[PDB]
């Protein structure tokens, strides 16, 4: 992946629903901030589905690689709603820019 083409990616197709900053808002889904490594349903402040919550993963690259090509499949019932991602190169982009400004 290349950090600035999955910068590209964010802006295009995440940014209006998340940030990614230290302290950043619960936009429309919540603030990115920490993300790898973490469980899911863990950003304080916001209200997760059920569905998130049970899901019992880590965010990891290769947990966001196969969410991101379909959400709905990963985690039904999730209220996040976006098609996905489907071609590898661009999801991984976005990994590798997701992975930099989320730490
Ligand atoms: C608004 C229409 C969204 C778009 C577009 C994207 N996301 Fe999203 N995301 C949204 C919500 C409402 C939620 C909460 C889901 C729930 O069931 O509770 C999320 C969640 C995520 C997560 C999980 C976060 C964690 O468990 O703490 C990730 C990793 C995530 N979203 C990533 C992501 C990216 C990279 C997007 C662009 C490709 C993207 N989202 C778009 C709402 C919306």
């Amino acid at each position: 992946g290349d950090v600035a083409k999955g910068k590209k990616t964010f802006v295009q197709k995440c940014a209006q629903c998340h940030t990614v900053e230290n302290g950043g808002k619960h936009k429309v889904g919540p603030n990115l901030w920490g993300l790898f490594g973490r469980k899911t349903g863990q950003a304080e402040g916001y209200s997760y589905t059920d569905a998130n919550k049970s899901k019992g993963i880590v965010w990891n690259n290769d947990t966001l690689m196969e969410y991101l090509e379909n959400p709905k499949k990963y985690i039904p019932g999730t209220k996040m709603i976006f098609a996905g991602i489907k071609k590898k190169g661009e999801r991984q982009d976005l990994v590798a820019y997701l992975k930099s400004a989320t730490s």
